[PDB]
C-alpha cells in the first residue's frame, strides 16, 4: 500500500468524459511502486488474451522441441472474421510460431482459435495462467463469441492488476525460460495494432511491446504493455475500458490518456 498511488491522477474525470469505466494497473519493476485505479475489477479480455495464448504456446515448446516449427494446415471453415494473416496462407498452411506471431501482432482470429485447440481450448489457456499464479484470468469461449462483453458477465475477463502481474512474470520474471521469454517480448514489440494506445503515451526512444483488445460493443477495449524507459527499470501496465450501453463506442485516445496518467503517477518522465 505504502507505494501505491503516491501521486493521485484524474482517472475519474477521464472515465466520466469517456462515459464508462477505466481500469489501470501500472508497476515500476525497479521500486515496486504502482498506480492503481479500478485495478481489481473485471473487464473483458477481448483479443488481449492472444498475448497470453502465445506465451502458453512458448511454455509448451519448452517440453516439445519442435512444436514451434510444426506446420498447421487449415480449411476455409477455420477462417473467421479478422484473420488478416492466416487468410493469406489458407492454401499453404502456417507454422505454430507463425500462427502465434499472427495472433499477437495482427490479432488474427483464425490463428488464435487454431492455437487454442492446440492447448486444449479456453480451459487449457486458463490452466496455463493458473500455473503461473494467476487466479483471476478466465477464458471461457472461442473467437468470436468471447467478445460479447456483457455487463456483469465474468466469462472471458480478467483484472488490470492480474493482467499486469502475469505479463510481468512472463516478460521479465521466470515463468518462461530465457529464450522463450525473449521470443514473447519480441512478438509483443512487433505488434502492429497498438500505435494509438499505450504506445502513443510512450516516447519513441523507449522500447515497448503490447497487445491490444477490442470487443466491438459496450465501449470495451484495452491494451497491456511492457515499457523500457532508458536508464531505469521497466514498467508493466494494463489499461482496460468498458461502458454501460451496447452501442457505446470504445476510444483509443482514452486508453492513451490513461497510460499517460499512469506513467506520470509513477514519476516516469516521458510523455
Ligand atoms: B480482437 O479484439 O482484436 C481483433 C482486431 N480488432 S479491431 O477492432 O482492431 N478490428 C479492425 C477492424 C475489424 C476489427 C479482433 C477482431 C474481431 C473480434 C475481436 C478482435
Amino acid at each position: 500500500h505504502m507505494l501505491t498511488n503516491l501521486v493521485a491522477e484524474p482517472f475519474a474525470k477521464l472515465e466520466q468524459d469517456f462515459g464508462g469505466s477505466i481500469g489501470v494497473y501500472a508497476m515500476d519493476t525497479g521500486s515496486g511502486a504502482t498506480v492503481s485505479y479500478r485495478a481489481e475489477e473485471r473487464f473483458p479480455l477481448c483479443s488481449s488474451f492472444k498475448g497470453f495464448l502465445a506465451a502458453a504456446v512458448l511454455a509448451r515448446s519448452q517440453q516439445q522441441a519442435g512444436l514451434l516449427d510444426t506446420p498447421i494446415r487449415y480449411g476455409k471453415n477455420a477462417l473467421v472474421p479478422w484473420s488478416p494473416i492466416s487468410e493469406k496462407y489458407l492454401t499453404t498452411g502456417m507454422t505454430v510460431a507463425e500462427l502465434s506471431a499472427a495472433a499477437v501482432q495482427y490479432s488474427d482470429n483464425a490463428a488464435a482459435n487454431l492455437l487454442l485447440k492446440e492447448l486444449g481450448g479456453p480451459a487449457g489457456l486458463t490452466a496455463f495462467m493458473r500455473s503461473i499464479g494467476d487466479t483471476t484470468f478466465r477464458l471461457d469461449r472461442w473467437e468470436l463469441e468471447l467478445n460479447s462483453a456483457i455487463p456483469g458477465d465474468a466469462r472471458d475477463t480478467s483484472s488490470p492488476r492480474a493482467v499486469t502481474e502475469s505479463l510481468q512474470k512472463l516478460t521479465l520474471g521466470s515463468a518462461l525460460a530465457a529464450p522463450q521469454r525473449q521470443q514473447f517480448v519480441d512478438w509483443l514489440k512487433g505488434n502492429t495494432t497498438g500505435n494509438h494506445r499505450i504506445r502513443a503515451a510512450v516516447p519513441a526512444d523507449w522500447a515497448v511491446g503490447d497487445k491490444t483488445g477490442t470487443c466491438g460493443v459496450y465501449g470495451t477495449a484495452n491494451d497491456y504493455a511492457v515499457v523500457w524507459p532508458t536508464g531505469r527499470a521497466p514498467i508493466v501496465l494494463a489499461v482496460y475500458t468498458r461502458a454501460p450501453n451496447k452501442d457505446d463506442k470504445h476510444s483509443e485516445a482514452v486508453i492513451a490518456a490513461a497510460a499517460r496518467l499512469a506513467l506520470e503517477g509513477l514519476g516516469v518522465n516521458g510523455q
